[PDB]
This record gives structure tokens, C-alpha cells and sequence, in this order.
């Protein structure tokens, strides 16, 4: 019934179960976690792994000898239990000083420190066995229009994600890069706002194939999106690297809620996405257990995000099983949505007479698409009631 | 006292002031215009040129002698009058042959006239002169998740840009095409939502370099979007081809409003940019003149948009020139923010320990940015108070 | 298996599956119903009632002999099918007379125009039994600010209802209203633009207890609004008269999606409100089968919106039941919720210590509200997984 | 120049100004500032007066003896300054015992402790000489539907407001309430999320002449709602006791900027309308000088924020003023709208044969309306083109 096993490549942040509770308008309600606790607890779930900001194991401004001891504590409960580490990124938001971002800083002394904390941290993230090492610019962005020259700001950007990918290159490190997108929140419009912005800006990097997207659920919803839509565009490009899941009641604050709340049916179209097209890397949750919840309620909060995914994992397979799914998909034409439109070349096209002269527009109108049947056989399927 | 002139490059398309009015709860407030006083009638209010959809021009069904009777008085016109079309575009939506998508139709044989239609049509287009071919696919999308395989239909969306550039390639037209993204309205979801969508999937197209955005200020805002911040990403990756220029209140369906409507302060910084980039591109007017309107009404609403379009570019060029705003620019460091991060290089990055070892981070993050001082000067320009 | 019958009293607006599929971008795909074919699909499909606006049923512009003819015909078919007219309403916004509004047009003679044809149809209405007349003013509003007064606005509009709520009185008439709030679309802001507007607007009216709130579920989503928790408030204040029901996914153009698609789990939540509420009134599907489809699948997607509403009906009365979520709803203090807070009076909270001066605020604040379990007890059961 | 003086009525919080620059995402980027010294820079300024929470003058947990040491220090500061304190409120937002609400918690034990803590500051602010005290219910709310019944909700939150007023009228006090809403944020939905929720509760208290609304302008449009409308209704009600101004780009999180930052065209509509409709309550804002702002940009900021509304009502009195402008509010009937529909009566209406039988629709059909000229002229005010 629905119980995860570290097979199924289920991750969390460290910043998600030990988020404090601390909002804009309001105290912490939880004491703070030993990271070391929430990999034991998150073990014993069924996660499969804990991915970490810089910030989060190692606080802010240890000395060398401090930092030692809280790598050392750490990898500890990752042998004793088995834990992986995928993926690792950086905190270039939290402290005052990246208040006009890290990368895109008006002050130049300030991006030079953003990339030192950077690679200082990519280096423990290979050693700890990550792969992907994610970065969202959650300060790169503004809040007024003469605050920040966009076109200077994406050469600022591209500088810096091109310098990184010299340094691990130069270090023969084997790490991909993920850009995670995000509408707006916390600055009051962030610099390569949503899936497609990301993608298309990696394509102006010195070294495109180092670097993929990092999708969030929520922050797609936040401008409206279909998520799954910009999911698939991302494996069409080869770009999905990692994912964070989430949930998201449409256009407000990032609400972070577990996966399977928010859209229900987006979640739905998303797992039989990723399950379809043999998506490979973690199931990462980036939630945050609301604050209203003790520790029992932040445990069951993430047990839940698990929950969910096999939940619809379950019910989409049985969807794409089904004969009579397999009949209406046929009905639709979804088979001829994947037969090339021209094979026969554009000479031939235009030559081909059935094709405009004689092509009966009227009879090719009235063809109804039979969606509506189609839906309605989806719905039923997530539901139970087939 | 603002007064447009043919130089000012302001175009209109023929379905905007031509809009009888019909919305999806009420019959049309106007009667049709002809094609022929359109032209007239812009050009003198002083628009530059026109553009259109092969039906606004040409009934949907014409043989080829009403075709030809068409274009004649239409050129016609245009030698009367000096006016110039310098875009044109397909109309893949408004059939009902059309109802599941033009290029990503489900049907293989509608996707293959939907090619034959717009071939047709870039002929003509570069007869008249036409330098932009614009594609806003407003039917290739979804309402439910099974009705669109997305990666398929994406194929389905190269395969036929991909013929379009082999066309004129092998004609060898100087004409160049420009995707028009949309979120969403008429369809659920539309593929390739965005800016950066559409810049996204350009650079998996056989011949990037023919392909480029026209966007939309109403279509980003549909999405929560910072349009200025689009443009300059399209700005900054060469692909600003044209852009539609209209008025939209927030996140709703697609207004139309004339431009300098809607969102002002957004209008005001994307004249500065527009301006000051050199984009020498028309300033295409996508507006409907509201159904309340009589014909005096829908004449005053285009003034309007040359109007509001220049009164804005005086004000952003007396804020660029204002000598109390360089100060501000330089105490909120603009000019830091255009110089390289670390033109110095990786090597020199690592060992400069004023980057990160002797970085002062307390007293970086006490300097404040003096933006809201900056953005004060510039409201005070927008509104003549300076 | 979630077969409807009358008694589930499931109605249907004649506009409904009869739309034809006429958007602001593409010509009709469907051809025209006749009422009467209408009104035995209906039927046949298991349907309680259908509903109407004057001109779905009388052509606009009939001559009083053919008006006898369409209502005789319809007439018939409710006799041999036992269908019921349960609600109606006026077109107040098709026609172009109405471009500026009915009741709160600028020009006073529309307005009495608009007050003659709702009065004529009111008539109409009592003769075929419906028990509630709903008013959507759709074209209540305007595009910009000087448009409008809305002080004078609203002066007008009450004075109408006014003069409705006179009128019924004076004819002796068991009919209510229900006034349907919409946020936008088609006018740019509509006046009463959600549940909150309308429910305050009908407490100045003269005889307030004639008037109620017809609230849809995609036009409160289409303001980003909780639709049950606005249903809560309206059941609260006693005025929930009637109830559109259909689907929409966040804040765009009103999709009018069949009934369960959009937001899932908010359709959860609106059953089991209304079904633990006891709400005896119709459950009437405001809706537009999409215009991919033919007339199979308007039928199909009619019949989805009935099987939705039992499904959901099924899993909600299976959550309360449940006696794990029985004990769940205890251990967040929904019990305690239902209270009154100070039922011993003003001067005892007052005098009592353990409310303020001894009161444990750190005991208090630790407690944790376990809502996180109760959500996912309420997931499994929509989805089957209990 | 547009200098402010305390005879303008601007009014801040302590909370705008002291606010130090703490977000979901990152750490406080300024100093704590006395409430003392903001009096002193505020009355530099030319604001008239200053508002405060209870926490934000005496910090939370203060033995009764520093209690009257803070507020003594704090009214020392105004005798020194002239400055007034109209409006005062409770802050039941911040510390965890209020993590589910104050007013609605599910914990009765947490409702009388709010009650209590509310009452206390009703008196302290009847000694200030505040003459509205205004309640934002930022807690009360829900992440998910089964954690809060919201008719019960209502019901206790009808308790404490009628609880509130027995304490008013009973100590003779001269202070009236107002309810600020907000659609979200804290919580993922609010209850009495708009002002047209908050009228409508209103209607149902026991003695509703003691309540109105403490409207944002932010706040609405969150839910993508006109303002000026919105106020409008408010003052048609005879409730707009108080008003917050900030400005906000559209549906995201709470962004609270100054005042005329944000929707500008919004502004100039809402400052038109309070100051046609003689509001002479406090003109308070609400606002956040961004974080990355030091105390310099902070006071910049607050100067905005008079500036703009200064501007504003400059610009709109000049519309209101000009003989084309008036002109033109005849030609779209704006006079009409004001003129009763029917002030001949019921009867009348019904044997007026020009209301129906011969009223000529198509010629009141063709009748342009004239907005978009009318919007032009707005425009041009405000732009200082005229
Ligand atoms: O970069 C990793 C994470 O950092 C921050 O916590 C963001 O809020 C989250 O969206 C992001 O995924
Ligand atoms: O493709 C050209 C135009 O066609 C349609 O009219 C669209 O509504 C508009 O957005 C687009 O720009
Ligand atoms: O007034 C009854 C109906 O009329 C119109 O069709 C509206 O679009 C719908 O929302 C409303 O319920
Ligand atoms: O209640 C007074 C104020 O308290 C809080 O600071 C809210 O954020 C603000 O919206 C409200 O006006
Ligand atoms: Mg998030
Ligand atoms: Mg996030
Ligand atoms: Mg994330
Ligand atoms: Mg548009
Ligand atoms: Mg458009
Ligand atoms: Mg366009
Ligand atoms: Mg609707
Ligand atoms: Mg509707
Ligand atoms: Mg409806
Ligand atoms: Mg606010
Ligand atoms: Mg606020
Ligand atoms: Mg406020």
C-alpha cells in the first residue's frame, strides 16, 4: 500500500523538514533541526536521499577547523544509513549581503564573492557524491525598472555560470549544472522568470551541455503555467536534469505545500510524464511542512509527498494500460500527432493536391476530436472508479 | 505636440481597427471596414504602414480571379498613399478546420494544408514587400492533458517551421519569421507560452538565424510577466524581429487595450528601452478598439497609440538625459554592474583574496542601493513633474 | 456505477450544450440545437430540469404569435419528457443595444429598455414554474476609470432590483432572485465582481430577503478566490439560492470546463460542503463542451459533469464516515472550532485569569494542529487509496 | 513643489518605516529604529501622524511597569512634535500562539487570550486619541479544506467583533472599527479575503453602525480587483472608515511599495475619487521601503509616498476642472448615468410604449459611446500633456 523504498530515488532538502516556520509575518514555531537528525528520520521513511545549501550544514561564517566537524558528522549518518547526496547548491540569498542578488549584484565585489562561495562549495558537493549542483537566483532580479540594465544583468549571469563551468571542466569534476527558475518572490521580478527563459539563456553559454533546468511545480504555477507542458518542453531539449516537487494553489506566494496538494490533476499529467518518458534522476521535494504543524506533522507532511507520487504513479500506469484508454487515444488521433507531418519532402508537399486544391475543409471540420471522452476516462482513472 | 509621422515606423494591423466588436457574449457593435479606407484613413493620422492575415485580405475561399482583384485595389491603395506592409502573417485559427491546432493539429492532413495556407501567403506577403513573417499559433495547445502529446506535438512544431525556412531558402526570399507567443485564450494552454519558450525552441530549429519573437505587452502580462525584462532578453539574444505594442490590465483574458493602457510605468520603461537599444524595427500597434466604440472612436483610440507612444519616448529620453539621473544611475552603481565580473580570469578569481578570505561582508551589505530614490526621479519624469 | 437520476436534480442552461462553439477567434464548429432536441438528450441522460435565457428560447426580434409557437413547443417536450424549468434568466448582454450595460448603462433609455425585456421574461418564467430568476450583468462595467461612476453605477442597479423586487411583490409571485457575480469578462472590470460584492450589495436593497447569490465555481477562481470557502460565507448569510457548477484552471478567461475538471480537489471540498450543508436546490452545470468536440462529446462531457458530482458525493460522505478521520477532526479541534468562544459573557473573559494574565502562551503556542494528517486522510479518500 | 503638511492627513505606520528588512528568504538588512526617532523624521517629513500594533510600542511580554515607561517615552515624542495617532491596531499576527489565527483559532483558549490582548490595546489607543481602530485578520485562514469549517469560523469570528463592540459601547469609548482584508498570504487563503467579504460580514454583526473597512490598495488587486470599484462600493456603503496605501505589480505576493508605485493609472483613479467624494480620513500607508534600501532610502521612500499622492491630486482635480474634459463627460452621458431610471415609477414604466413595443434598438445600438476619447484626456492629465 503505497510504501517507498530508496528504489525509487525519493529526496528532500535539508531546508524543507527543517524549515523553522519563520513567514514575513510571523515568529518560528519549531525548534531547528540537527541535520543529522533529519537524515536519520528521513531514512527511516524511505527516502533515498538529502540534498543541502552550503548554509544549511555548514553555518554561516565557520572557521575551517568548525567546517571540518560538520562535514565529518554528516557523512557519518550517511554511512550509517545508507543516504545519498544528489545534488548540492549554494546560498546566495539568505545574508544581507546578496540583498540586490549574488551573479547580477550591481556591486562588483559582491559577485566576485557570490562565485568564490560557489566553488567553494561545488568542491564539498563532489566530495560528497552529488551530481547535479543546482542554482536558483532567488536575488538576481528588481523591484523597480531603473534598478537593473537586464542586458548588462545577463552578462553579468552568463559570466558567471561560464566561469563555472571553466572551473569544474579545469578540475575534472563530473557535475552537471541546473538552473532553477522562478517567477518573482523575493525580489518583485527575478531574472529568467520561468522554464523556457532558463533553457533559452543556456543556450548562450560557452558550454551549453553542462548545463539543464531544475523545474519547480510551484514556481511554473506562480505565472500560471502548465507545468507539465514546460516539463515536456525540458525533456525535448534534453534539459531535465533534476526536478523539485511540490504543490502550488495557483497565483500567490510560493507556498511550497507537499506534493499532490495544490493541482491534483497537474500532478497527475506530471507523473505519467516523467514515468513515460523515463525520467531517471531524484524525485526531490522542495516543500515546507506548514507552520501550523508540530514534529509529528513535519514527518507525516513528508511521508505524505511520497505518498502521493506512488498514489498517481499507480493510477497513471493503469490509465496508459487500459484498452479503452488505448481505443480513445486512437479515437483522438495521438497516433497521428506522432507521424511526421511531411516525411515525403517539401516538393512533394507542394505538388501533393489532397493537401489544398482538392482538401475538403469542410469534411475535416465536422471530425470531432473526442477529448472530452478521452478526460473523462483520465479522470475516472485517478479516482478510482476504473 | 506628438504628432506621428511615417518615420516614426508606427504600423497597424488591418484586424485591429477592422475588429467589428464580436467578444464571446456579444454579436459585432460595427460594421466591416473595407481594407482600402483602413489604409486611407491610417495613413493620414500619420501610421507608416499596415500589415495582415491572408483572410483579412483575401475572403477565406476566393478563386484566384477575386484573389487577384483583391491585391490590385489593395496595392493600389498603397501607391495612393506611400503606406508600406511590412509584416504579414496566416490566419491558422479562425476556420473550424482549424479547431485542434494549425501546425500541431492532430490530424496529419490539417497540419499539411495549414503548411499549404501559410506557403501561399509568404508569396504574397513578399510581393507586397513584407520583410517579417509572423506566426502566433493561436490554436496549437490543449484543455485536457491527454489530448496533446507536448514532445510530439513539438516535433510536429519544428518539422513545419523547419519546412517554412527550406522554403524561402530555396526561393531565395529575404524574408525572415517571428514567433508570437501567448499563454493561453483561445486554447486551455498554448505551446511555446512565453518569450522564452519561443527563444528556447529557435535554437533547435535547422536555421536559427531566420527565426526570431514578436511579442506581445498583453500576451507576457497575461502570464504575471515583466515584459521589459522579455524584450531584453530577446534584445540581448538578437531575436527582437518585431513586437506588438498594445495595453493590458493584469492577468485576465487578452484586452487589447490601445497602447500606454494598462500598465503605464511598464509602457514608460519599455519606450527607454526600446529607444535606447536602437530597435528600428515597426512599432506594431495589436489593439481592438473597444466594442462600446462608434468609427469616430476607433480612429481617436489608434491616435491615441502613436500619441501615448511618443509622448512616452519624450520622457524617457529627458530622463536618460537628466544630469541629477546619470548621478543617481552612478550612486545606485549601474555602471558597475556593465563592467566584467572577472575579466581578470578563473586563476587570478581563486587567489585574490579580497574576493572571499579578507572580503568584508558586513560592511558590503550596509551599503544601500538607492533605488528608490532613482525610481522617485523617473516617476517624476513619467509625470512632468521634472 | 454513479448513474444520475432525477431526483439528484441536475440541470442544465439550454446555452450550455448548446454552444456552438463561437470564441472571440473562431467561427462556430457545431450547428445550432433546437430546445426541444435539447430537452430529451437531457432527459435521456438522467438530467432533473433545464434552464434558459429569454432569447435561447425566443428568437430575438419574434412577434408575439411566433413567441406563443417556441413556448408551446417547449412546453410539449417538458410534458413528454418531465423535465422542469427550475430557474431563468435574461440575456441582457448579446445584443449590441447592450455594449455600455442594461441596468447600469449610460444611456437612461437603455436601461428602462433592459428593465421592459427582464420584466416581460419574469412573466415567462412563473408561467413555466421556475422558482429563481438569475441576473448576471456581464455587461455592468467598463474598460477604463472615466467610464463610470460606480457610485451612480450602483445607484442605478439598485434602483432595478428595486423595481423588480416591486414588481414580483405587486403580482403576487413566488420567484426569488439570484444575482451571479463575475469578476471581468467581457467588460474589462465587471461591477459585483465576486460572492463578497454581491452578497453586501443585496443587504441595501429594499426588500433584502428576495434576493440571494448565484455563484459559479470558475468565476470566483477566476479572481484567484477559495470557491468554498465563498459558498461558506453565502450559506452563512442564508443566501445561497442557486449555484452554477463547472471547472476552470486559475486565473484566466472563464473556460467553463465540464464540472470536476480545473481544480479537483476544490470540486471535493464544494460536495461535501453543500451535501453536509443540506443545499435542496439544483445542482446546475453552467459549462461549454469544448469546440473540438462534435456532438457526441457535448453529450459525453454533459454526462461527465453528473458522473463528477457523484463520484466526488461518494468519497466525501466516505471521508466523514470514516472514524479514523472522525478522531483526526478531534485532534485539530474542529470540535472546539464550533464553541463560542465566550458564551460566559464579556464581564467573566474579563475578570478571567486564565485567559490573559496566567494564560501559558509558549504551552499554547507548541501544540501542534496535526492538519497536515487530516489533509492526507482527505486525500486518500478522493483518490480511493481508503 | 508638491511639500506635504500635516493639514495633507498622511499617516504612517511604526511598522512601514521600522520595517527591517526581514523576508521568507533572508535576514534583516537594517537596524531596529526606535519608535521615538521615527516620530521625529516623520513630522520632519510633513506627515501628520503615526500608527502603531501593540507590539510595535511596548514589546511583547513587558511588565506593566516598562508598559508605561514605552508609552510615556512615546508621548513625549508627540507633545514634542505635534504629531496625532488616528488609527491604532492589535498585533495577533506575529508571535506562534497565533499560528492558526487569533479571532478563529480552533483552540478556544487562543481565541479569549486574542480577545483579551485586543481589549487591552483598545484602551491604550482610546488614550492616544485614536478615533479607528482596525483589525486585519492575517491568521485567520487555511492551507486545506478540512482544517477549518468556515461557517463555524464565522460564527466566532461574528463573536469576538460583537464582543468588541459590547466593550466599546459599555465603556462609553468614541473609537469605531475597521476590517482590513486580504485575499492570502500568510495563510494560503484568508477569510473576508475582499472588501466586498468584508461588507457583506458587516451586514450580520450586532451593531453594524460600529463597523467599516480598512481597504488596501495592494490587497485588492492580489485578487486581480479594481481598486477605485472597490472603494466605490465602500463609500456608496457609507463604510470606508480608513484607508492603507502602497502600490503592487499585480497577483504575487504582498509587495506593499510606496504609494503610486505599481498599477499608476489605478492611483490616479482612487486619489480622483477620494477627493471628488470629499474622504477626509486619514490618507495611511501601509508600505515597505525595499530591503535594499539603507535608513536614507528609507525616509526617500516614505517622502514618495506623499509626493505621488500629492502629484496625483494635482493631475485629477486639473481633469476634473478642464471645459473639454466636462465636454466630453457629456458626450459619453456620464450625466445620464447619474439620472434616476424610472423615477416616474413602476407603472409608468410598464404603459411607457418608447421603453419596448417602440423603442428603436438599432439607433441606441449605433451610438458610439465615446470612451476611448475620454480615457485620451485622462491620459494626457496625467501624463502633464495638458
Ligand atoms: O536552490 C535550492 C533551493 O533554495 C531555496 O530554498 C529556494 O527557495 C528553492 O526554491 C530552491 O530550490
Ligand atoms: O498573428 C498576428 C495576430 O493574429 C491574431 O489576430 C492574434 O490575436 C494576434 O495576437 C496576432 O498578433
Ligand atoms: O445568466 C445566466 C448565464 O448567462 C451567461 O451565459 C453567462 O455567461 C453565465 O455565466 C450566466 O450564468
Ligand atoms: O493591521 C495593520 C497592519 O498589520 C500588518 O502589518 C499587515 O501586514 C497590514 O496589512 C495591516 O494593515
Ligand atoms: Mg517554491
Ligand atoms: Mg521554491
Ligand atoms: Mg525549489
Ligand atoms: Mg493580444
Ligand atoms: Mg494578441
Ligand atoms: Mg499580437
Ligand atoms: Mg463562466
Ligand atoms: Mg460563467
Ligand atoms: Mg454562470
Ligand atoms: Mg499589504
Ligand atoms: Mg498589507
Ligand atoms: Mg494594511
Amino acid at each position: 500500500n503505497y510504501q517507498p523504498t530508496p528504489e525509487d530515488r525519493f529526496t528532500f532538502g535539508l531546508w524543507t523538514v527543517g524549515w523553522q516556520g519563520r513567514d514575513p509575518f510571523g515568529d518560528a514555531t519549531r525548534r531547528a533541526l540537527d541535520p543529522v537528525e533529519s537524515v536519520r528520520r528521513l531514512a527511516e521513511l524511505g527516502a533515498h536521499g538529502v540534498t543541502f545549501h552550503d548554509d544549511d550544514l555548514i553555518p554561516f561564517g565557520s572557521s575551517d577547523s568548525e567546517r571540518e566537524e560538520h562535514v565529518k558528522r554528516f557523512r557519518q549518518a550517511l554511512d550509517d544509513t545508507g543516504m545519498k547526496v544528489p545534488m548540492a547548491t549554494t546560498n546566495l540569498f539568505t545574508h544581507p549581503v546578496f540583498k540586490d542578488g549574488g551573479f547580477t549584484a550591481n556591486d562588483r565585489d559582491v559577485r566576485r564573492y557570490a562565485l568564490r562561495k560557489t566553488i567553494r562549495n561545488i568542491d564539498l558537493a563532489v566530495e560528497l557524491g552529488a551530481e547535479t549542483y543546482v542554482a536558483w537566483g532567488g536575488r538576481e532580479g528588481a523591484e523597480s525598472g531603473g534598478a537593473k540594465d537586464v542586458r548588462d544583468a545577463l552578462d553579468r549571469m552568463k559570466e558567471a555560470f561560464d566561469l563555472l563551468g571553466e572551473y569544474v571542466t579545469s578540475q575534472g569534476y563530473d557535475i552537471r549544472f541546473a538552473i532553477e527558475p522562478k517567477p518573482n518572490e523575493p525580489r518583485g521580478d527575478i531574472l529568467l522568470p520561468t522554464v523556457g527563459h532558463a533553457l533559452a539563456f543556456i543556450e548562450r553559454l560557452e558550454r551549453p551541455e553542462l548545463y539543464g533546468v531544475n523545474p519547480e511545480v510551484g514556481h511554473e504555477q506562480m505565472a500560471g503555467l502548465n507545468f507539465p507542458h514546460g516539463i515536456a518542453q525540458a525533456l525535448w531539449a534534453g534539459k531535465l536534469f533534476h526536478i523539485d516537487l511540490n504543490g502550488q494553489n495557483g497565483i500567490k506566494y510560493d507556498q511550497d505545500l507537499r506534493f499532490g496538494a495544490g493541482d491534483l490533476r497537474a500532478a497527475f499529467w506530471l507523473v505519467d510524464l516523467l514515468e513515460s518518458a523515463g525520467y531517471s534522476g531524484p524525485r526531490h521535494f522542495d516543500f515546507k511542512p506548514p507552520r501550523t504543524e508540530d514534529f509529528d506533522g513535519v514527518w507525516a507532511s513528508a511521508a505524505g509527498c511520497m505518498r502521493n507520487y506512488l498514489i498517481l504513479k499507480e493510477r497513471a500506469a493503469a490509465f496508459r494500460a487500459d484498452p479503452e484508454v488505448q481505443e480513445a487515444l486512437r479515437a483522438s488521433r495521438l497516433d497521428e500527432l506522432a507521424r511526421p507531418t511531411a516525411a515525403d519532402g517539401l516538393q512533394a508537399l507542394l505538388d501533393d493536391r489532397s493537401a489544398f486544391e482538392e482538401f475538403d475543409v469542410d469534411a475535416a471540420a465536422a471530425r470531432g476530436m473526442a477529448f472530452e471522452r478521452l478526460d473523462q476516462l483520465a479522470m475516472d482513472h485517478l479516482l478510482g472508479a476504473r
